[PDB]
């Protein structure tokens, strides 16, 4: 399938990509989702829900096996503010938070995260070309399942004067950029 959004088997899906090409998404049953890259562009997709909320708890399972630069995160965004956030539960090659400005601590579901905030400048976003920030939670201790608490993240961030607008959708999603890799994950 190309990229886009809607329903499937009773979840809300985002598959955005750049175009390049290297990447299959794949819908499965219930909450599942597969992703399989090779020589890949950027892209984002996974399922979850529209609109997420700032205390849902979301659970995730599966196998996440990046080879370079690639995240699995509960991701998403608010409007009015315009604001991208992740918690990040692991990742491949690259720290998304290298080099950026870091906004505290948070500890949830049995690791540290650091907090951090980015800014984006003309980039895509749920609104077309924009000017955004990013709001970063950096899990310590990489895992491929769990349960996040997204309250515990939200009320960390606002807490430090990270605060959100109207919130838009709210998925696990795995996150590549110019890589290869698997993951099959399923949430709810
Ligand atoms: O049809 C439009 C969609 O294409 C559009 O999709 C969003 C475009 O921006 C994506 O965000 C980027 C994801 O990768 C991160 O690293 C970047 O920081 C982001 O710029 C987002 O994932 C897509 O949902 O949404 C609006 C539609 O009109």
């Amino acid at each position: 399938i190309q990229p886009g959004t809607g329903y499937n088997n009773g979840y809300f899906y985002s598959y955005w990509n750049d175009g390049h090409g290297g990447v299959t998404y794949t819908n499965g049953p219930g909450g599942q989702f597969s992703v399989n890259w090779s020589n890949s562009g950027h892209f984002v997709g996974g399922k979850g829900w529209q609109p997420g909320t700032k205390n849902k708890v979301i659970n995730f399972s599966g196998s996440y096996n990046p080879n370079g630069n690639s995240y699995l995160s509960v991701y998403g965004w608010s409007r009015n503010p315009l604001i991208e956030y992740y918690i990040v539960e692991n990742f491949g090659t690259y720290n998304p938070s290298t080099g950026a400005t870091k906004l505290g601590e948070v500890t949830s579901d049995g690791s540290v995260y650091d907090i951090y905030r980015t800014q984006r400048v003309n980039q895509p976003s749920i609104i077309g070309t924009a000017t955004f920030y990013q709001y970063w939670s950096v899990r310590r201790n990489h895992r491929s399942s769990g349960s996040v608490n997204t309250a515990n993240h939200f009320n960390a961030w606002a807490q430090q004067g990270l605060t959100l607008g109207t919130m838009d959708y709210q998925i696990v999603a795995v996150e590549g950029y110019f890589s290869s890799g698997s993951a099959s994950i399923t949430v709810s």
